[PDB]
């Protein structure tokens, strides 16, 4: 019953005696005095000094005629007799950057999650995420002004839906004061940033996404305490939200009530269908060793923060009980055990983990010159080995395209034509490899310079006639749309059944072949030739003979590939290859991957 602090704390419309006003409550149990100051009383806190309930530590007071729209603050004298104003930790709407004051409105209406959105999160579901930072995806050209939440509905959602993505993941939209944090250093946890409009424009924007068939993942930030002025730091003159840099005292009921509630709020009150936490490693460790001693099983040097580890665990359980169908995802880098394993098994309790190791391993490989990929087969092949230890998302995130890491396009080897060929052949490996898929805005049309959180994306790359960039984009649209159609590509991602090697070592040629199969037993053959060399009459074993039809060739004219493929429907011919009792002779185009389906 303390899992929706937001439903009662903060500032909410109420009616007393039949006189409309607004009701104010703030948790500040070591204050000597609290007052609401606002427009309604000309920022004079003498007028409306609040009332303390010693039992709970909450200050209360109802102001008549105070209506939503009007800015306010809490002016307290803290526990030590100092004087400061505080912004509402439960501000649902806030002034913009330097202004930093809370606007009064209430909760939006609860949003009920459809059976359709709930199926889209499930492990058997095709899950292709399109990751976006709203502040830098497009801009108005003349102004270089931000697209509003409302303009983002007009543009982003038709564009995400068009491209065939399944989900839409936004970098944090909690209110924060500086752009370059990207939103991962917040101030107002319950307020969507005013950059792009009002709280209800945000609503209108996710409602619009919903209506177009997209789920919305939201980067959630319980890991980074709010360091700035008016934040929570030393909230009532004591260390209230924080511990004696700065970490939340998660062990304290009201703080967990604050943060677990934040999750329910975003899910229940805006209809967000999934939350992700960046940098769990930061949250669950700390720089210094415990110093009480060594009561440490899973040796981590005793810098583990158990208090925080219980928090993630407890949050996942509550989110399971209370809002089933919404899910949570994590990115953790210390190889911590079982971030995506059930809490009961002792895991963190997250549903999917970002597969940072597979992204590191593949890009390195793809980085290399095609003439050396013979000596590094392991980076493609060892991926499957660890796959069944987590429920993985193949990332290609915003973090991999910034700060001196070249764009994903810049890492490819070739002379121009080569250079795009890798990408087209890469993506079609990625989409065929076990795991859900996440891709960051810009990668889809093979942008060339790094992402600039301070600028629109180089959309101009797609002005002009069909070119290399139109080809990466169109391929991706096909990868998705074919990915979504074939149960094989997504049903058994986490079952050893769903994947089987057909050619783990043909190392010299750098050729790799495997299949993905669903629960019925239908298979899809995928073939990648990671060397610029074309390959004809290539032969290898199959489990199922019959008619095989090329459903996607990475190399085709539309993607500005060679356009040279196998031709038409291929029929299996009995020859002995790899002891499978059936073999195929195929064209392995140059720097391209191939996908085959078997015609009945
Ligand atoms: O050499 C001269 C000059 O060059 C440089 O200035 C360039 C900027 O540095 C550079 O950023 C680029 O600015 C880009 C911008 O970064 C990028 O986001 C992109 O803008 C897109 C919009 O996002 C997109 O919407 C579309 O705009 C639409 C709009 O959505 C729609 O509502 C309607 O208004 O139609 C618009 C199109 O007309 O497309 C644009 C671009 O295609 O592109 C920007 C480029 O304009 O380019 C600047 C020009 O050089 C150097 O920085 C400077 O030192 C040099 O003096
Ligand atoms: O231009 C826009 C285009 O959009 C739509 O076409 C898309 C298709 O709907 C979609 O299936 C996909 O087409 C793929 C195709 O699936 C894939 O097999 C591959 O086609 C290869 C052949 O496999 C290969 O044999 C070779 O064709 C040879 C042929 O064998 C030979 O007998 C002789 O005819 O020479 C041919 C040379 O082309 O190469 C082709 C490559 O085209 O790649 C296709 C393109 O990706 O994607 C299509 C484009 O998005 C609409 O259906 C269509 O009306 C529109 O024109
Ligand atoms: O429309 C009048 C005025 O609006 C804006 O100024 C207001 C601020 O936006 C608002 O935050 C508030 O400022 C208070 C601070 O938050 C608080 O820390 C302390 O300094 O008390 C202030 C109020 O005295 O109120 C002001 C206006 O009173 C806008 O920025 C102005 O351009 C505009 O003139
Ligand atoms: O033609 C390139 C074009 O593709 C997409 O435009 C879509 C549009 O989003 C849909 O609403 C519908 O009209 O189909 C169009 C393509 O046929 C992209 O949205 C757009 O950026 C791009 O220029
Ligand atoms: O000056 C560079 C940038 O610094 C910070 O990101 C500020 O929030 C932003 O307003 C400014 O443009
Ligand atoms: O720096 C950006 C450039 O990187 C590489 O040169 C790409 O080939 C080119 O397309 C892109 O414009
Ligand atoms: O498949 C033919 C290809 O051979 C090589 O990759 C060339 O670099 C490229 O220009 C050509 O298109």
């Amino acid at each position: 019953t303390h899992l929706r602090p937001y439903e009662t704390l903060g500032a909410h419309a109420d009616t007393m005696d039949g006189v409309t006003g607004t009701r104010f409550s703030v948790w500040a149990p070591n204050a000597r005095r609290v007052s609401v100051v606002g427009q309604f009383n000309y920022w004079d806190g003498r007028r409306h000094p609040m009332r303390l309930r010693k039992e709970s530590g909450i200050w209360e007071l109802f102001i008549p005629g105070a209506h939503n729209g009007q800015l306010y603050k809490y002016e307290m004298i803290d526990a030590n007799g100092n004087l400061r104003l505080k912004s509402d930790p439960y501000a649902f709407e806030a002034q913009m950057r330097p202004e930093t004051a809370s606007l009064i409105c209430g909760l939006p209406e609860k949003v009920v999650q459809t059976e359709e959105r709930k199926k889209a999160n499930q492990f058997d579901a095709p899950i292709s995420i399109y990751e976006v930072h709203l502040g830098s995806w497009r801009r108005h050209t003349d102004n270089n002004f931000w697209l509003s939440y409302r303009e983002l509905a007009d543009q982003l959602v038709p564009y995400a839906k068009w491209m065939g993505f399944t989900h839409l993941e936004l970098l944090p939209i909690n209110e924060h004061p500086f752009d370059g944090s990207w939103g991962y250093q917040p101030t107002g946890l319950y307020a969507p940033t005013r950059r792009f409009g009002t709280r209800d424009d945000f609503r209108y924007f996710i409602d619009a996404a919903h209506a177009a068939g997209l789920n919305v993942i939201l980067d959630w930030v319980p890991g980074h305490f709010p360091t700035d002025d008016f934040a929570l730091a030393e909230f009532d003159g004591t260390n209230l939200y924080e511990h004696s840099t700065l970490i939340y005292n998660y062990g304290r009921r009201e703080v967990s009530n604050f943060l677990v509630g934040n999750a329910l709020y975003w899910i229940e009150r805006f209809g967000i269908d999934a939350l992700r936490v960046d940098a769990v490693a930061s949250m669950i460790y700390r720089d210094y060793s415990r110093k009480e001693g060594e009561w440490i099983p899973n040796e981590f040097g005793g810098r583990e923060n158990l208090e925080a580890i219980e928090f993630l665990r407890n949050t996942n359980r509550i989110l399971g009980e209370q809002v089933s169908g919404a899910v949570t995802m994590a990115e953790e880098s210390t190889d911590f055990p079982g971030v995506s394993r059930p809490q009961d098994m002792g895991g963190l309790g997250f549903w999917y983990k970002w597969n940072l190791g597979w992204m590191h391993d593949t890009l390195d490989y793809m980085k290399l010159d095609p003439v050396y990929r013979q000596y590094h087969h392991d980076k493609l092949t060892f991926g499957i080995l660890y796959n069944y230890t987590e429920n993985f998302v193949l990332p290609l995130s915003h973090d991999e395209v910034v700060h001196g890491k070249k764009s994903i396009l810049d890492r490819m080897p070739g002379d121009a034509w080569q250079k795009f060929a890798n990408l087209r052949a890469y993506y079609g490996w990625m989409w065929a490899f076990p795991g859900k898929k996440l891709l960051f805005m810009g990668n889809e049309f093979a942008q060339g310079r790094e992402w600039n959180h301070d600028a629109s994306l180089d959309w101009h790359l797609l002005e002009g006639g069909d070119n290399w960039h139109h080809g990466v984009q169109r391929l991706v649209r096909d990868l998705n749309l074919t990915y979504r159609h074939h149960k094989a590509m997504h049903e058994l991602d986490f079952d050893p059944y769903g994947f089987e090697w057909l050619v783990v070592d043909d190392k010299e040629r750098s050729v790799l072949i495997f299949v993905r199969r669903d629960k019925e037993g239908n298979e899809i053959i995928v073939a990648s030739n990671f060397t610029p060399v074309p390959r004809h009459d290539y032969r290898f074993g199959i489990n199922q003979p019959g008619k095989w039809r090329e459903i996607l060739n990475t190399d085709s004219m539309h993607y500005h590939g060679s356009n040279a493929g196998n031709g038409g429907t291929v029929h299996s011919d009995e020859i002995a290859s790899h002891g499978r009792q059936h073999s195929l002779s195929l064209t392995l185009p140059p720097l391209a991957t191939i996908w085959l389906v078997r015609e009945a």
